[PDB]
């Protein structure tokens, strides 16, 4: 997260870190045994880390659980990142508490202008790379598609939504991928891609979770 602020410790209880020997993506806890992330974050094996604040220091609220099933959306397109969503079923249910909690799925597609919270342990620089120890937060609004593409060097599909600032300076970045965009207590987006990070005229692009509520529920029920 570039241009954000350090989240208060465990203040984003649904935020998880996907780890394969190091942090590589984020995710969101949606029930005691399922995590939703981005399909581009797929790996053959993944350890899910919950209750984290400092990912490099054991602070006492961590729960590390291995992924049992890692299910990418069947229509995920690696070239365009269309349908960039994935479900992870944990090998065992986690213990839900104040610091490890679930986030609700969207009841509808939120409108442009809705204020949200984006979070993650991704790169904090708009140039170069800096991986933060502590979870970063960013208050950002959903943007109108037309506004987003006006002077950007990209376009988005109906399964994507731009979130952020047209002026740049504040945005998600590499390492935040798969993480949450929560608005009014509902997961409306998943960090997916962008052109650079925090660059003017190039807001971040996120998977529009409201288009996948049925797939998510069906998948969970089928497994
Ligand atoms: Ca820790």
């Amino acid at each position: 997260i570039v241009g954000g602020y350090t989240c208060q410790e465990n203040s984003v209880p649904y935020q998880v870190s996907l780890n394969s020997g190091y942090h590589f993506c984020g995710g969101s806890l949606i029930n005691d045994q399922w995590v939703v992330s981005a399909a581009h974050c797929y790996k053959s094996r993944i350890q899910v880390r919950l209750g984290e604040h400092n990912i490099n220091v054991l602070e006492g609220n961590e729960q590390f659980v291995n992924a049992a099933k890692i299910i990418k959306h069947p229509n995920f397109d690696r070239e365009t990142y269309n349908n960039d969503i994935m479900l992870i079923k944990l090998s065992s249910p986690v213990k839900l508490n104040a610091r490890v909690a679930t986030v609700a799925l969207p009841s509808s597609c939120a409108p442009a202008g809705t204020q949200c919270l984006i979070s993650g342990w991704g790169n904090t620089l708009s140039s170069g790379v800096n991986e933060p120890d502590l979870l970063q937060c960013l208050d950002a609004p959903l943007l109108p598609q037309a506004d987003c593409e006006a002077s950007s060097s990209f376009i988005i599909t109906d399964n994507m939504v731009c979130v952020g600032f047209l002026e740049g300076g504040k945005d998600a970045c590499q390492g935040d991928s798969g993480g949450p965009v929560v608005c009014n207590g509902e997961l409306q987006g998943i960090v997916s891609w962008g052109y650079g990070c925090a660059l003017p005229d190039n807001p971040g692009v996120y998977t529009k979770v409201c288009n996948y509520v049925d797939w998510i529920q069906d998948t969970i029920a089928a497994n």
